[PDB]
């Protein structure tokens, strides 16, 4: 399994204009096009994002070099991060999947901003660090997919996704 299959599995492939979870409009792989309530600005994104007239409907193909363009962007953006890439560099490789994912659903910002549990992953202490992420919006808005992650860390093996 791999961080591809991963966000596979978590976000699921849409073709048309859909809402997400939090009611914005996306596309694709989890591909967020705007925050605003317009469908028309997001027929706009989506035009600008793929380089055609698309009213709304992609491609398979267009559906993938959006998702790979965003987990090259997620991964960079961590590395970039001065609270992120310390506890990435930290990391194992399925647990690294595990960060990636999230920032990847909630941007870099949003991950930053768990400041405790960062602390925890880094210091390897992942029991608490799987109770204390928990404690979030996140987990209470999203929990099929939270728990998903959160095992991840908790375990550092794929066993929540070798189901689905």
């Amino acid at each position: 399994m791999n961080i591809f299959e991963m966000l596979r599995i978590d976000e699921g492939l849409r073709l048309k204009i859909y809402k997400d979870t939090e009611g914005y409009y996306t596309i694709g792989i989890g591909h967020l096009l705007t925050k605003s309530p317009s469908l028309n600005a997001a027929k706009s994104e989506l035009d600008k994002a793929i380089g055609r007239n698309c009213n709304g409907v992609i491609t398979k193909d267009e559906a993938e070099k959006l998702f790979n363009q965003d987990v090259d962007a997620a991964v960079r953006g961590i590395l970039r991060n001065a609270k992120l890439k310390p506890v990435y560099d930290s990391l194992d490789a399925v647990r690294r999947c595990a960060l990636i994912n999230m920032v990847f659903q909630m941007g870099e910002t949003g991950v930053a901003g768990f400041t405790n549990s960062l602390r925890m992953l880094q210091q390897k202490r992942w029991d608490e660090a799987a109770v204390n992420l928990a404690k979030s919006r996140w987990y209470n808005q999203t929990p099929d997919r939270a728990k998903r992650v959160i095992t991840t860390f908790r375990t550092g093996t794929w066993d929540a996704y070798k189901n689905l």
